[PDB]
RNA sequence: CCAGGUCUCUCGUCCGG
RNA sequence: GCCCGGACGAGAGA
């Protein structure tokens, strides 16, 4: 991605939209019992912790597009892509506007409690105004569609989330860009029987673990997996993403039967954005806050790792290929080994910056004993050897619990920590809940018994 | 008094069949 | 007791 321009949105008529600059992250009852690196990100340009330009760093991440063009490895990519997702029989209609707003099988309505984007947070109009889940009203929508239609600008707010020591110093915060109301509901209407074939069917398949649940699916994985596993870390993925690539996507959506529709990511690629006082204009790349995002760099994943084994290793058989992907992250593998160095070397020519995974200062045979997915490692249970846990380092957890952003949710945060806490075992458990019982707060709280979760997740299978 | 995107999963609360 | 569903809140993950 590129920004094509900057411009005081007064001189091209677009409103001013100030966010907050204050974080609603405060320490927790918990912030001194346990160890953390992490604190709120930079939220403005006035903050001490700045050691470097706010606006400068948050922006710098537009890191410019190596490719344009499809050529033969990704075209091959999407020819095989699309063969498998053809397996599923995608229902290829729009969506009409009532589930595109309210939900259907396998999509959730639309968020509520969340901002309607612009323009009607110039004219301080909320989802709750337009939606009513109760009736699924859609008449107020469709005038409003009728009114301010779709493509319109996105509104850039700093996100408000903990960034470790590093981070906060170099002043990189991550963006988030307010998709308009009009625009999530045509991206719905358009595409909501894509997003609900692919929630429906986290796995190989569809090369996605959107919709997953972590403790039932690490136990299918492994039984996904080919024999050798591979992987490794994209730096800024999003942004790095050059049209190339979302040509090739739209050359799938076109093979699965979405052809009439591609031109939805024409415009989720020429976008344009209100930051404070400013407005200026992308070129490539797909901003996060758009629906579908998540299952479109889902699929772009699986087009950039086909795309790449075929340049790196002629005669490779892409029908033995087995990868999951959240997004970016991937867990990946194939009956004999591949070298990720291999493959990160071939990335380059992509404007892929690949690198080791989990930061490792080099590439590494990947194992089931080292591999990550969605932050959480592998762990055989000792007794139901089958039967896998996903397994979240305490580092992050406590990182978690030593922040709260309204303290009347401890109990649903720490409840909710150590429902990822106890796969790390009996013993890490119990000093977990010691820990949280070490003072008068947490001795309050009602906290799952490692044999109760245990218990329940034997059950659940 | 509010402000701050798209999703998934889970838990909690409350309410139902 | 066990299923199934809804509304709201929270956490984590991408
Ligand atoms: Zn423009």
């Amino acid at each position: 991605g590129e920004i094509q321009w900057m411009r005081p949105s007064k001189e091209v008529g677009y409103p001013i939209i100030n966010a907050p600059s204050k974080t609603k992250l405060e320490p927790s009852a918990f912030h001194y019992v346990f160890e953390g690196v992490k604190e709120p990100a930079v939220l403005t340009k006035n903050d001490p912790r700045l050691k470097t330009d706010f606006e400068e760093a948050i922006f710098s991440k537009y890191v410019g597009n190596k490719i344009t063009e499809v050529d033969e490895y990704m075209k091959e990519a999407v020819d095989h892509y699309a063969g498998q997702l053809m397996s599923l029989d995608i229902n290829t209609e729009q969506m009409c506007l009532e589930d595109a707003m309210y939900g259907t099988d396998g999509l959730e309505a639309l968020d509520l409690s969340t901002s309607a984007g612009y323009p009607y947070v110039a004219m301080g109009k909320k989802k709750r105004d337009i939606l009513n889940k109760q009736t699924r009203d859609t008449k107020e929508m469709q005038k409003l569609l009728d009114t301010y239609g779709i493509n319109l600008p996105l509104v850039t707010y700093v996100k408000d989330e903990l960034r470790s020591k590093t981070k906060v110093e170099q002043g990189k915060s991550r963006l988030i860009e307010a998709s308009s109301l009009n625009d999530s509901v045509a991206m719905r209407m358009a595409f909501g029987n894509l997003y609900a074939a692919f929630h429906k069917n986290p796995g190989v398949i569809t090369g996605s673990a959107v919709g997953c649940d972590p403790d039932l699916f690490w136990s299918k994985i492994p039984v996904l997996m080919e024999e050798k596993l591979f992987a490794f870390d994209y730096t800024g993925y999003d942004a790095s993403l050059s049209p190339a690539w979302f040509e090739a996507l739209k050359m799938v959506l076109e093979k699965i039967g979405f052809g009439d529709r591609v031109d939805y990511i024409d415009y989720l690629n020429h976008s344009h954005h209100l930051y404070k006082n400013k407005t200026y204009c992308v070129k490539g790349g797909m901003p996060s806050g758009c629906s579908g995002t998540s299952i479109f760099n889902s699929m772009i994943n699986n087009l950039i790792i086909r795309t790449l084994l075929l340049k790196t290793y002629k005669g490779i058989d892409l029908d033995h290929l087995k990868m999951i992907a959240y997004g970016d992250d991937v867990i990946a593998s194939y009956p004999h080994e591949v070298d990720a160095s291999l493959l990160a070397q071939s990335g380059k020519d992509y404007g892929l910056t690949m690198t080791p995974a989990d930061k490792s200062a080099t590439f590494e045979t990947v194992t089931w004993e080292n591999v990550t997915f969605l932050k959480r490692f592998f762990r055989a249970d000792e007794k139901y050897p089958f039967l896998i846990h996903p397994v979240m380092p305490m580092k992050e957890i406590h990182e978690s619990i030593r922040w709260t952003k309204d303290p009347r949710n401890t109990q649903d945060h720490v409840r909710s920590l150590c429902l990822l806490a106890w796969h790390n075992g009996e013993e890490e458990y119990n000093k977990f809940l010691a820990k949280i019982r070490s003072v008068p707060i947490g001795r309050a709280l009602d906290l799952p018994e490692y044999s109760t979760l245990y218990r329940r997740w034997l059950d659940s299978f």
